[PDB]
C-alpha cells in the first residue's frame, strides 16, 4: 500500500504508545533503509546501536539460521551447549570471571539493582533494608548530577551505599560527555568507600565510541557492566551483566523468571555478533572516522544561529539546538526529506549514531545532509 | 564434551541464577529433545508453552529468514511494515480492536498493569493515585482463587480498576478452577465496572484446546495477556489486547525496550498462529487431551504417592503425596526413563507436551509415566 496506508493501519490496529517518524520501512542493509516507495534513507539512529554491525548482516543471520535449525528455546529448567560458549567467550573477551544473560536492557538493570544489594547486604554487610543505589541525574535510591566528583563523594561517605551506576556518556540526557578524568575519578571514589562501580555500556559499548568498552578510553575498570543493544547486531533482544565472582557469586538459583533469558538462540546469535564487530574492525572504524566527522561538523555549523553545541565520541554524536529558534522535530522531518533519519531528545538534541561500517566517504555526504538542512533553518 | 562437561564450564562462567535438571540440550524437533549423548527424550515442559507448535517448526524458521533477510529492527522512532501486519492479523484472530506488542510476559504484565489504572483514572474517574488492582493469591490486594465470593466482597471498592486472573492457575500447580467462575468474574466486574484481565500467556494458544482457555467458558474478558507460543519459541514476544475504550487511553511518550514491536517479532507471530491455526493444533489437543488423562487418573487410581492428576487438553498435571515421595526425585526419574518435566512447589510435576504430539507417543509417555511412579510405590 502507501505510506499513509500502513500508518493508518497501526493506528486502527495497534496501541497509540509511540508517535513514530512517519516513514514505513521495509528493507535495510549495512547503514541504510528503504520505505514502501523505495526511498532510500542513511540511518541514524542505528536503531539505538543494536545495529551497529550494520542492519541485516549475513555473518548474523547465519549463525541465527544455523542455531535455529537445530533449537531455539528449552527454558532453563534444562540446560543447552550454545549458553555456556557464550559465556566462556563474553567473559574472555570482557575480562570478567561471570555474565548472566537476558533480553532487555531493562532487565540487565533490574539484575544489577538486585545483584548490587545483595552484595550490600551478603558482603558489605549493609543493615537489612538499607542498601542504597546512587544514580546520576538524567539517567532505595538517590540521585547525584552527572560528572560531578564532589557530589559522588557526599553520597558515598554514607556507608549503606552499595553501588553507583552511571553512563560513560549520558545517552537520554542527550549525548553528555563527561569531562577526561570524571571516569577515574569515579573509580577512585568507589574504590574508597568500598562500592560497586556499575558501568552501564548499553549505548556506549560494543565499538559505539571507538571501543569495546567506551571504559576502555579511561583505562578504567568497573566491578559490574551491564551491556546489551548491539550484542546481537539486531537479530535478537540480548542483554548481559557481568562481574567477577567476589560480586557475581552472591546470586543463587530461585530467583524469579523470564523464560527466554539465555537461551540458546540468542546465545549463538551473540557470539557471532561480536565476533563481526571484532573480525570487521568497526571500533576502529568508529574511532577512525568519527572524530574528523564530528570536528567537520563543528566547523561547518559554526556560526550557525541555531546551534547550541556540536559533541561526541567516536560514533555516538549529536547536536544541540536552540529549541526558542527552531522546532527540531521540524529539522528530524527535513533530515528526513534528504535523506537521513534520527529522532531528538528533549525536542532540543538530535543523535548522529550511523551503523559503524559506514565509510568515510557517505560520513562527508551525511555532512553535506545535516549541513544542508540546517542552513534551511537559519 | 560430557553433560558433565558442559554444565561445569557453565558454573564456572555464568550467573548462578539457576538450579537446571542436569540435562545438556543439542537438538529439538517437533515432540523431542536431544542431549549430547544423543538420547532422545519427550519434551514434556514444551519451554512453558512457548513450543506449542512444536521444537524447529521449519514454517516458523522459514518466517524468520524471510523477514530477517529485509529487516530485523528499525525502533519505533519509525514504522515497519510488518508491524500492522501482525497487529490486523492478532487483534482481527481474537476478536479485540487493538493490541500492544512486547517481548517479555513480565513486560506484558507491567503494560497492563498500567493500562488498566490509566483506564480507572480516565474513564471510571477513579481519585488521585488510588487505583487498584486485584490479584488472586500463588499466580494491589490479594483474593484466592476459584473464590467468587472473596472476588464480589473486594470489587466492591470503587477505588479497584481491575482483576487479573489466569484461567488455570499454571505457578500454583495447574489449579483448574470450577466452571462458572469465569462465568460469575465476568458478571462481578461487569457489575462493578472493574476491567476483567485474563492472563492468557501460558493458557491461550491452543494448550487447553481452544485458542483462549476463556473460549471453554464463553467469557470475554475486558483484556487479554498473550505470550509463550505466540512466537512457537523462536523469539520473546508478548501482546496486550483490548477494546478501543480501554486501549486509547494510552498515550505516546513511555518507552520501554526498543524492540517491542519490532519487524522480526511481527513477522514470526503471524506464522507461528498461521502454524496453530492451519495444523488444527488445538483441535488436537482438546480430542487428545481428555483420552490422555482419563488414563492416568485411572491406571494410577491405587497410587498411594498420587494425590491428584487433573488439568484441561494439553495442560495437564499430577500431584503428589509430599510427605511420601521427593518430587524432584520423580522428575531426575522421568528423566532417566525419556521424558523431561520441572515440578511447582516441590508437589506437582507438569504434564504439558507439545500440542502436535500423536495418540501413539502420549500413549508411550503415559506408560514412561506411570512406570516412573510405580517406581516410587
Amino acid at each position: 500500500k502507501t505510506p499513509e496506508d500502513y500508518i493508518n493501519n497501526e493506528l486502527k490496529y495497534g496501541a497509540h504508545n509511540y508517535d513514530p517518524i512517519p516513514v514505513v520501512l521495509k528493507r535495510a542493509k549495512g547503514v541504510f533503509v528503504y520505505d514502501v516507495n523505495d526511498k532510500r534513507y542513511y540511518d541514524f539512529l542505528s536503531a539505538y546501536s543494536s545495529v551497529n554491525q550494520g542492519h541485516c548482516h549475513p555473518n548474523i543471520l547465519n549463525a541465527m539460521i544455523n542455531q535455529a535449525k537445530n533449537l531455539t528455546i528449552c527454558s532453563r529448567a534444562f540446560f543447552s551447549v550454545p549458553l555456556g560458549i557464550c559465556e566462556r567467550y563474553l567473559t574472555n573477551l570482557l575480562g570478567y570471571d561471570k555474565v548472566l544473560m537476558m533480553n532487555t536492557g531493562a532487565e540487565a538493570n533490574e539484575t544489577a539493582y538486585k545483584l548490587c544489594r545483595k552484595w550490600g547486604y551478603e558482603v558489605k554487610k549493609i543493615p537489612e533494608n538499607m542498601a542504597k543505589i546512587v544514580v546520576c541525574k538524567n539517567n532505595q535510591f538517590s540521585k547525584v548530577p552527572y560528572d560531578d566528583l564532589e557530589a559522588l563523594e557526599e553520597e558515598l561517605k554514607d556507608p549503606n551505599v552499595c553501588a553507583f551506576i552511571v553512563e560513560p556518556i549520558q545517552g537520554e540526557a542527550g549525548v553528555i560527555v563527561p569531562s577526561d578524568n570524571y571516569l577515574q575519578g569515579v573509580y577512585d571514589i568507589c574504590k574508597k568507600y568500598n562500592v560497586l562501580f556499575v558501568a552501564d555500556e548499553v549505548q556506549t559499548g560494543l565499538g559505539r565510541t571507538g571501543k569495546l568498552l567506551c571504559v576502555h578510553h579511561y583505562n578504567v575498570k568497573p566491578d559490574v557492566i551491564l551491556l546489551g543493544k548491539a550484542l546481537s547486531g539486531g537479530h535478537y533482544p540480548i542483554s548481559a551483566v557481568l562481574a567477577n565472582d567476589d560480586i557475581m557469586l552472591v546470586i543463587k538459583p530461585g530467583e524469579h523468571g523470564s523464560t527466554y533469558g539465555g537461551n540458546p538462540l540468542a546465545a549463538s546469535i551473540c557470539v557471532e555478533a561480536l565476533n563481526v564487530l571484532i573480525n570487521e574492525k568497526l571500533c576502529e572504524n568508529a574511532e577512525k572516522l568519527g572524530g574528523p566527522f564530528l570536528e567537520n561538523l563543528k566547523r561547518e555549523l559554526k556560526d550557525s544561529k541555531i546551534v547550541r553545541d556540536v559533541r561526541g565520541k567516536g560514533l555516538l554524536c549529536a547536536i544541540e539546538f536552540k529549541n526558542e529558534l527552531v522546532n527540531v522535530l521540524d529539522i528530524c522531518l527535513k533530515l528526513k526529506e534528504n535523506g537521513l533519519i534520527t529522532r531528538d531528545v528533549h525536542d532540543k538534541t538530535i543523535r548522529l549514531t550511523p551503523p559503524l561500517c559506514i565509510t568515510k566517504e557517505q560520513l562527508d555526504e551525511c555532512t553535506e545532509i545535516i549541513v544542508k538542512t540546517v542552513k534551511f533553518f537559519d
